[PDB]
């Protein structure tokens, strides 16, 4: 899986050991190991949400499998509570892409899933 | 609607109030309420289009709902007519990407749109 | 096609050239002409694979058309190979989405590819 947070928070405000705690709580809330989850954080963006320039996030999870409406649903819940207790971003200021990729669609290692 | 615009303007070079423009001519465009409408510009990037350095942007638009051939063609006409206004950068050196996005597929305010 | 690369190697590490490199290579195998090849790479990026922190890359590839399993897995040999010899990323620290559009969903030059 491959978690990105686009954020206009500016960097010195995300704590140490975020991509760490992010690469956690998904590992075990995708189920799948930690070896394949990839976090990025992109701090300090110009961004705007509902026209307003408080603290918000754009993010997208890209998952082989583990997507769908009760799963994303838990998702969101987790990932909210974190940019919010991490960020101070409000969930309401938050949209998260949920993306199946097929095993086909996704290149690793010189080759692909499938 | 979540619209993200990259290039290889400087910063400098993207003039004061342009997301505002763009949040309130994508809430007209799509239909949406403007507090549901989040943008996102990068400016300074490493890119090429073509093979060539020169003003260019690699858009996206999410969505849930209002994507289509006749809907996305006035979008481009728009979005292109902005960049080259604003940014000025030739239309024909402008990639947007539109993805209509299942409401369960979109996180926000700890839950989905589903 | 769009092909953009994230990754935590620095801008300095990105050797002159690399964005030429990427246009001809994958002009040559998605077989379009390299004027409609878009390229994008992003360094300096806080990223984590498998929950540390050496060299990787997050990236994706949209094509409109082009796209397969076969495909795919020539797509990632190339640009695991260009990663690796050019940003010297380990390839299996290198994700890739790929992404079949549709015409009517590609905006460019005021209008679509439909």
């Amino acid at each position: 899986p491959m978690f990105i947070v686009n954020t206009n928070v500016p960097r010195a405000s995300v704590p140490d050991g975020f991509l760490s705690e992010l690469t956690q709580q998904l590992a075990q809330a995708t189920g799948k190991p930690p070896q394949y989850i990839a976090v990025h954080v992109v701090p300090d963006q110009l961004m705007a949400f509902g026209g307003s320039s408080e603290p918000c996030a754009l993010c997208s999870l890209h998952s082989i499998g583990k997507i769908g409406g009760a799963q994303n649903r838990s998702y969101s819940k987790l990932l909210c509570g974190l940019l919010a207790e991490r960020l101070r971003i409000s969930p309401d200021r938050v949209y998260i892409n949920y993306c199946d990729m097929n095993a086909a669609n996704v290149g690793w290692n010189n080759s692909t899933f499938a």
